[PDB]
DNA sequence: TTGGGTGGGTGGGTGGGT
């Protein structure tokens, strides 16, 4: 659906009051709760392609991102954007995403559960010695929605682009082997 | 190995890249 002048100014006012959370997914999810028929990603695109063009200014915040006020308790306008504070991805989080995506490729390919070897109900090779190769595969939206429920540190959205932008570029097999090698008397760094 | 920003944001972000 479309955005009214009201929805547009509200989205702008919230981003100006939250400078450090402008590149997150969560801020737009929080905004969407107050905007009828719009998802968080719908609000995020609306800001990235249109509203960010006329941000004009943001409000002043401290090192923690909380709003700073004058001696009258009024907000202070500014044109200096503060650092985009975003939750980072650990090598462990990156691994679990590589393992989980390999497990889903396996299921979809061999119709055998990777964990037990049991057969699956649909509409043999070793998992460890299985290679996803160049497969980007078909992944349902439900995979990331369920994967965020298990790993709520990052949102389903955030997990989705970690796989498309980093995981698929670094290589699933490539990162799994890398993570394991460093695990033996070493510590692995995230993509 | 099937997109770009001179197509445009009143087309929309579950269509996808950026
Ligand atoms: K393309
Ligand atoms: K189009
Ligand atoms: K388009
Ligand atoms: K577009
Ligand atoms: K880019
Ligand atoms: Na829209
Ligand atoms: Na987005
Ligand atoms: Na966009
Ligand atoms: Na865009
Ligand atoms: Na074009
Ligand atoms: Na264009
Ligand atoms: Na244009
Ligand atoms: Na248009
Ligand atoms: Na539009
Ligand atoms: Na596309
Ligand atoms: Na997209």
């Amino acid at each position: 659906a479309s955005f009214t002048d009201e929805e547009d100014e509200f989205i702008l006012d919230v981003v100006r009051k939250n400078p450090t959370r402008r590149t997150t997914h969560t801020l737009y999810d929080e905004i969407s709760h107050y905007v009828p028929n719009h998802t968080g990603n719908s609000i995020r695109h609306r800001f990235r392609v249109y509203l960010s063009k006329r941000l004009e200014y943001v409000y002043e915040v401290d090192k923690f991102g909380k709003l700073v006020r004058d001696d009258d308790g009024n907000l202070i306008k500014t044109k200096v954007l503060p650092p985009s504070i975003k939750r980072k991805f650990s090598a462990d989080e990156d691994y679990t995403l590589a393992i989980a995506v390999k497990k889903q490729f396996y299921r979809d390919l061999f119709q055998i559960d990777p964990d037990t070897g049991r057969s699956l109900i649909t509409d043999e090779p070793n998992f460890a010695a299985y290679r996803t190769q160049s497969r980007r595969g078909p992944i349902a939206r439900e995979f990331f929605k369920h994967f965020a429920e298990e790993h709520a540190a990052h949102t389903e959205n955030a997990w989705r682009d970690r796989f498309r932008k980093f995981l698929l570029a670094y290589g699933i097999d490539d990162y799994i082997s890398y993570y394991e090698a460093e695990k033996a008397q070493n510590r692995p760094e995230p993509m």
